[PDB]
């Protein structure tokens, strides 16, 4: 409600599924009074690559190109080019970031593992030392909406893709508890292609209706246990 | 009669780690008879985004883009865009596909994720019901050969990265072995850029002496327990 929430969002269609997710996430956040900004990949053609383009002064080592050196001293040295830029600005202003996007082979569509790629550099997201617990981004909570083409059953420790909770791993414990973020329950919106118009409606209400309470949840205890169990 | 192996590369840097593992990789299959592609993706500036340019002609529901329906007509009607139906060509006659990559955020870079969700479609990489043990592109072996930032000992069980089969799941698992192929065992070069030059060039050659029996390998048994269990 005095809270300011950045979605980054990946899908192709503001007729689809995803789109309606984000849609009423916006809808609901806003109606709560939050300060809410999205960054629709396709729509800005964000540009996923991790290359040479993304500095702009002089090469630490131009003769040799390491892109987690060369960008950690272009982060420092206010070197880095405007688009990563500006999405640290919106990262650096949430208190919330909501990823919502479909699962593209288990993870996120290029478009969205390029921002992350890009966007979370050194210097900016972590640091060595500054990482998980001492993450750059701490304080910030962060929250994954998927939607996925298997049924809830297919992701169960018996079904053939295995629980859904391991492949959110490299994402909840790699990329975001890495860099400090308190990770919120992923919210996982299953099959909606298969759905029907009916529980395609209560998948978007439900969603909505978890957002109202938001604010009073608790993050996850991002460990392997959690993930993996045992 | 030989063996054809393709290589999907992706690093930034010909002169890098990675680059030198690929170089060895090409110079041992090559002195073997081996035929051998590489597949360069940051030379060839390839695109990873999943957009409706990855179809030509006309779309077959111009009104709301789903890509996977899209891509999955225009694989059938030899309507995809020819970046991606050249490497469909490569993949097809490979025996052996060995992707060549540092881990960025427990996963591939995203220029690497483009190609695994724009050349690997439905209709070419799997179908109903074409897919893990019966995926389409059964037959053929592929194998990740990963350098990492992170020490071998923060990739434990009880490490603070975790074991890497753990990070591996969905590219062994949700991506490789569904498609189809049978999983090798990953190379993994840990922390390269710490080591000293020769435990670098140790790491080189441990690579170049396994390509040397690489066609007597065995695919390592792609399961849930593998990965997490004991
Ligand atoms: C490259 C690629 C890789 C993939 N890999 C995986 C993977 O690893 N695992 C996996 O499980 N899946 C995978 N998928 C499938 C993908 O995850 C699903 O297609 C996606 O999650 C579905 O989301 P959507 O928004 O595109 O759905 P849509 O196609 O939009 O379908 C949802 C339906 O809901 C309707 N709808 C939209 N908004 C509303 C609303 N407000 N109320 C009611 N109905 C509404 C739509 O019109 C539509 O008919 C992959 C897909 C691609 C293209
Ligand atoms: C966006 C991003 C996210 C990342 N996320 C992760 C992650 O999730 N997990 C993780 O563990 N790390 C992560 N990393 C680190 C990354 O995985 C490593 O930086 C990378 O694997 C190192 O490989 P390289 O080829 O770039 O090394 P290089 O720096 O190119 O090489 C290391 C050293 O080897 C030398 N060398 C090259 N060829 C040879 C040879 N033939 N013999 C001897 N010496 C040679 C080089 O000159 C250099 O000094 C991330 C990096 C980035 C940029
Ligand atoms: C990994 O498992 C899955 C499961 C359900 C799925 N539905 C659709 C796709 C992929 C479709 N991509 C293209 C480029 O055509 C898919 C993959
Ligand atoms: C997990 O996320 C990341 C992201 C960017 C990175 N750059 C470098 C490393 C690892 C290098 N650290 C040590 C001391 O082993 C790294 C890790
Ligand atoms: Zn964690
Ligand atoms: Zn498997």
């Amino acid at each position: 409600a005095g809270k300011k929430v950045l979605i980054v969002y990946a899908h192709q269609e503001p007729k689809s599924f995803n789109g309606s997710l984000k849609n009423v996430a916006v809808d609901e956040l806003s109606r709560q009074g939050c300060t809410v900004t999205v960054s629709d990949l396709y729509a800005m053609n964000f540009e996923p690559r991790a290359t040479d383009k993304d500095i702009t002064g002089t090469l630490s080592n131009p003769e040799v190109f390491n892109y987690g050196v060369e960008t950690h001293e272009a982060y420092k040295q206010r070197s880095l080019a405007s688009d990563i830029t500006d999405e640290q600005k919106k990262v650096r202003e949430a208190d919330l970031v909501i990823f919502q996007f479909p699962l593209y082979w288990f993870s996120v569509p290029a478009i969205l593992k390029g921002w992350m790629d890009r966007v979370l550099c050194q210097g900016f997201a972590f640091d060595i030392p500054g990482f998980y617990d001492s993450g750059l981004l701490q304080g910030k909570l962060a929250l994954l909406s998927v939607t996925t083409g298997g049924t809830a059953e297919m992701y169960t420790k018996t079904g053939v893709n295995g629980d859904s909770r391991y492949f959110l791993w490299p994402l909840q414990h790699g990329t975001l508890h890495f860099c400090g973020f308190k990770v919120l329950a992923p919210q996982i919106s299953f099959a909606p292609e298969i759905a029907s118009e009916e529980e395609r409606k209560g998948m978007v209400a439900a969603w909505s209706q978890r957002l109202q309470t938001i604010w009073k949840e608790e993050p996850i205890p991002c460990t392997a246990h959690w993930h993996f169990g045992q």
